[PDB]
């Protein structure tokens, strides 16, 4: 397991916090780090992102080992029981009908971490000198920038920037991206909803982060540098040290 903590904040301009997550441990002491953004533009988001955040802790905390060659089958087939349930859940309940939420989540190992993905909450590692952003958002402005129909500041202004084209919850079916990757050499990972890094640019999460202080002092720096920022959104992230 990292040394890690989990950060959020209802922001300025949203009547809840929709954002949710948190940090869960199976029963030899494994660790899992959740990440869910419920979707501010349709029905009862923070039911949506509480309920795969709920479902991922009660079906980690009941294994007993999953190691690494077993760990991107079980994040896989856990979100795509997770997303069947939920999209029926909000089928059955008119006042829940539509929602749905984003999930990052990864599952931590020694030297490395194995990460699944639906939407655009993202995942990094960051070190001295570089942030990588492991994750891919599926959003519809990063189809519009790969498919070279704008560029990646236009998307900061475009009518369309908030839609997303991967959630979990708005149908039956879901196909997770998942990575694995190595975290020698690497200094931080951090989880964030979308709220932060609409806000606040990688080179200015990095430069935060290479200075000296504990994950506390580094995530509420983090979090009044979004808040500064003028975050329109729920500000959510995980920081973990690596090590
Ligand atoms: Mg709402
Ligand atoms: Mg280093
Ligand atoms: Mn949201
Ligand atoms: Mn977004
Ligand atoms: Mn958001
Ligand atoms: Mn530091």
């Amino acid at each position: 397991h990292m040394e890690a903590q989990f950060f959020t904040d209802t922001g300025q301009h949203r009547d809840k916090n929709e954002d949710a997550g948190g940090i869960f441990y199976n029963q030899t002491n494994q660790q899992l780090l959740v990440l869910c953004d419920g979707m501010g533009g349709h029905k009862a988001g923070e039911v949506a992102s509480k309920f795969v955040t709920d479902e991922l802790k009660s079906r980690f905390e009941a294994e007993n080992l999953i190691e690494q060659h077993q760990a991107e089958n079980w994040l896989r087939n856990n979100i795509k029981d997770i997303n069947f349930q939920l999209y029926h859940y909000a089928q059955e309940n008119a006042e829940y009908k539509g929602m749905g939420t984003t999930c990052v989540c990864a599952l931590v190992f020694e030297k490395s971490v194995v990460i699944a993905n639906v939407g655009d909450s993202r995942a990094y590692v960051i070190n001295s000198r570089q942030i990588e952003q492991i994750t891919s958002d599926h959003s519809f402005v990063n189809h519009l920038v790969l498919t070279g129909q704008i560029t990646p500041e236009e998307a900061f202004t475009h009518p369309q920037r908030n839609i997303i084209t991967k959630v979990m919850g708005t149908d039956k079916r879901v196909s997770p991206d998942l990575f694995i990757k190595r975290l020698n050499f690497y200094d931080y990972l951090l989880l964030n909803s979308d709220g932060l890094t609409d806000y606040v640019k990688d080179n200015e999460i990095k430069r935060l982060l290479v200075k000296e202080g504990t994950i506390e002092d580094h995530g509420d720096q983090l979090m009044q540098l979004a808040l500064d920022n003028h975050s329109k959104d729920n500000v959510t992230f995980i920081l973990a040290a690596i090590e």
